[PDB]
């Protein structure tokens, strides 16, 4: 009712013309079940950090979304997963990139925050650190789905001829947190890293300003520091969350050649879900209220 | 049209009492040579991008500094190297992290920038990318020094960077590191992260950072300087003051940064005992520094 959660399952050319209602409902129902889990945790007095971690863990678990189970395939038919989490109370943050044997990247990220002096770990060393703290080793086949494999095959075909998930929360104690997780991009060059695991690019939170989670053209979200730039425009520029969101997602990012969106909640409990794309899988709801879910523009 | 360069070789616990004057002179000569190389380039009308790339290349080559040759050792006696470069005319950026078989990380980062659609590459994928563009594979033992190895043995009980404003009015920045003595393998500090260890924008400022990596990331120090100026309207001096002297210590962070704004203002703030640093205007005599004055 000031406490609030927003989530996303990625932005993109998701085309209304090519979907059925029954297909859309699978996404709507997953979104709804997850935002409600977050709502229920918020209403029960769980921390913003626990809320966004659980939300993103469930988005990972869900094969419909490009993170954890259901991750897109790289060029080499492998999966490389990245995630970030940030606690706006302490301003601490943890992130992992390029991991393949961890079932839940957002939990590894959180482990990096809480059980290390560090913010970011990568690759096998990240995995090794996580295993030593008792996180399970998984076979990388575990994330693999036929739906995404065919999208790899279709992208290869296109090439011969011619996004992330996230959560942001404001809890009952006035804490902001954000978390972002991704399976990558279809046909990705192995070892490439986007905005998702990068503090200030794909994920950012600060009690004094805003919590932000992004999904989009990774390279533009990095170069523009999209998540922090929301914080800075509000903080130093004096812009409202709405103005900050218009400036970044509707003007700046597309000027740089970037497409996607983000979700944002400010310390006053304003929430915004801008995207410049056709669709962004998204949901939000205040604690003690009915959630709203969406796919397309309005 | 004041072209200027600044460089650094790390901030930290530089204490008079552990250093000899001969050691200190070597640093002063190294700093002086590289800044002068950079200065001449700028006088000759070279791009800010080429200048900071060359400056950081020289610091990587120089075994005195923790970047490229003379990199610190991880916990596993390996070398993991990270670098970033950013062009303020375009906002394009290249970065590598966790590389072991590339001699000049700053050059791999530059290759990422110019010869891929990407900003950041990590590990063996970053190395394969670079090898396929014709960059040479080295044995990882070529960065090894006994100065650094003995420091690993002892521990069992910062970065380099450059910023420049060129004669065309362009800003660029680059940073490179060997990381940390006894580092947990896989850890990544601010150096390769756009906006944390490295940032450049013709509209505002070029920044290279060095210090407690984690804090520089959490506070987004490099970009925060630009943001404070661009949105807050702070002078380069005010911004450097807020970030380095106030916000970073508030978060438990130590280190410093080098910065040049679009008007030619140069700043080299740090909150540690020392920062290896140097700067100089085009057509002018360089200045170097280790401690404070
Ligand atoms: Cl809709
Ligand atoms: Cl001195
Ligand atoms: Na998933
Ligand atoms: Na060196």
């Amino acid at each position: 009712g000031k406490a609030v959660i927003a989530i996303h399952g990625g932005a993109g050319a998701i085309s209304r013309a090519q979907m059925s209602l029954q297909q859309e409902l699978r996404y709507i129902e997953a979104l709804s079940a997850i935002v409600e889990t977050g709502q229920k945790m918020l209403e029960a007095g769980e921390s913003a950090l626990d809320v966004v971690t659980e939300a993103v863990r469930l988005l990972e678990e869900c094969p419909l979304f490009n993170a954890g189970i259901g991750a897109v395939f790289t060029r080499d038919e492998t999966h490389e997963l990245d995630a970030c989490v940030m606690d706006g109370n302490t301003l601490k943050a943890g992130a992992v990139a390029g991991v393949s044997h961890l079932r839940n990247p957002v939990l590894a990220a959180r482990l990096v925050m809480e059980q290390s002096p560090h913010v970011m770990m990568i690759g096998e060393g990240a995995e090794n650190f996580a295993f030593a703290r008792g996180m399970e080793r998984v076979s990388p086949e575990i994330f693999s789905t036929s739906l995404r494999y065919e999208q790899l095959l279709a992208a290869r075909k296109e090439g011969a001829t011619v996004g992330a998930v996230g959560a942001v929360a404001l809890d009952l104690d006035g804490n902001l947190a954000a978390a972002t997780s991704t399976g990558g991009m279809t046909n990705k060059l192995p070892g490439r890293v986007g905005d998702s695991p990068l503090v200030g690019a794909g994920c950012y939170a600060n009690n004094a300003s805003v919590a932000v989670s992004c999904t989009g053209t990774g390279e533009v979200f990095i170069r523009a520091l999209a998540a922090y730039d929301i914080a800075a425009l509000m903080d130093y520029g004096g812009l409202s969350l709405a103005e900050a969101c218009e400036r970044v997602v509707m003007e700046k990012l597309p000027a740089l050649g970037g497409s996607g969106g983000l979700i944002a909640i400010d310390h006053e409990g304003n929430v915004a879900l801008p995207f410049n794309t056709e669709g962004m899988y998204r949901a939000w709801g205040y604690a003690g209220d009915t959630p709203t879910t969406g796919i397309y523009r309005e």
